């Protein structure tokens, strides 16, 4: 079975028994990545005397919005020696050399079957390599990246404060903000967390797939372009139906030239400055699609959408969705 030959009317089904991974493999993961995060957190890098003073789950580990097919697991890193994002970003290399170093004499890493170390390319660069879990002894890829610590502790979902942001905007993606990348999409109704899964499934499967050398967007951009459809379509109902849903991102996808979202959950327009850069973003080139966590990003920028909206226009051609009366399933108003 698969998603294009899945009706509409059993979408709900699909995703809990073919997207789903099983709990208890979900477990046997993070029990390995659990070692990497405490090596971290508790190693003392001789560089001065570097530490990790926080480490996060990023991504579909840190989200969840993990798939049966998901084998990677990512990770930022908290530098104790980065003091400004112009740090970071001098030393971003210097650092993860520092921890691939230190992680080949680590006996609990080593223990856990460490192979593979290498640092990839990843815009920003990667510290990439794969631990064996400890029960099945499987293996699975993680990625640290480094990041200056911009922002002190808070509840998940609080605003920053301008200063943050004046400063990134002074300074001239950015791992310092990645809690609340996270954050964005992590707290949300499990209907909406299905609804992302499926739309990453059909992108990675039906797009990435086909076209795996193309300058395609990341997977965050979908996930906020998900998140809008479903809060301006929805008015953020923890009840939708998910085949509506479905169709409503691929008609978006369709119409990625005329695309404009922003969000000011982390930001407002009330620093003079903040408002300056957001208005400046908001007249460029579409798609826009500004990062919540970073008002200095178009996640959109630069990439292929034209190749996902082909595969957006076959897609709506498929089984997901008609109903069973052959009917194209109708999308949400905005």
């Amino acid at each position: 079975q698969e998603l294009y030959s899945t009706p509409a009317s059993r979408l709900d089904s699909f995703v809990a028994q073919w997207l789903q991974p099983h709990r208890e493999w979900k477990e046997e993961v993070l029990d390995a990545v659990r070692t990497v995060e405490e090596f971290l957190r508790q190693e003392h890098f001789q560089g001065q005397d570097v530490r990790v003073l926080k480490v996060v789950k990023v991504g579909s580990f840190g989200n969840g919005t993990v798939l049966r097919s998901t084998r990677e697991v990512e990770l930022v890193a908290f530098l104790s020696c980065f003091h400004s994002f112009q740090e970071a970003a001098k030393h971003h290399k210097d650092v993860l050399r520092l921890i691939w170093k230190t992680m080949w004499q680590s006996q609990d890493l080593l223990d856990l079957g460490l192979e593979d170390l290498r640092m990839e390319q990843r815009v920003p660069d990667a510290l990439v390599f794969t631990i064996q879990t400890r029960g099945t002894a499987e293996p699975i890829t993680v990625t640290i990246v480094p990041a200056y610590r911009a922002l002190g502790p808070s509840l998940p979902n609080s605003q920053p404060p301008p200063e943050v942001y004046v400063s990134l905007i002074k300074a001239c993606f950015c791992p310092s903000f990645s809690e609340l990348q996270r954050n964005f999409v992590k707290h949300r109704p499990t209907k909406l967390k299905s609804l992302l899964r499926l739309v990453k499934h059909w992108y990675q499967q039906y797009v990435k797939a086909r076209s795996p050398r193309a300058n395609l967007p990341p997977l965050y951009a979908l996930e906020l372009l998900t998140i809008y459809a479903w809060e301006m379509g929805t008015e953020e109902d923890e009840n939708f139906m998910l085949d509506e849903g479905f169709t409503t991102v691929m008609d978006l996808l369709l119409e990625y030239e005329v695309i404009c979202i922003y969000w000011t959950k982390y930001y407002t327009l009330h620093n003079a400055i903040i408002e300056d850069c957001v208005r400046k973003q908001l007249k460029k080139e579409r798609p826009i699609i500004l990062d919540p966590a970073d008002p200095t990003l178009n996640v959109a920028e630069g990439y292929r959408w034209d190749i996902v909206a082909q595969r957006a226009s076959q897609c709506l051609k498929q089984d997901c969705c008609y109903d069973n009366r052959e009917n194209p399933i109708s999308s949400w108003n905005v």
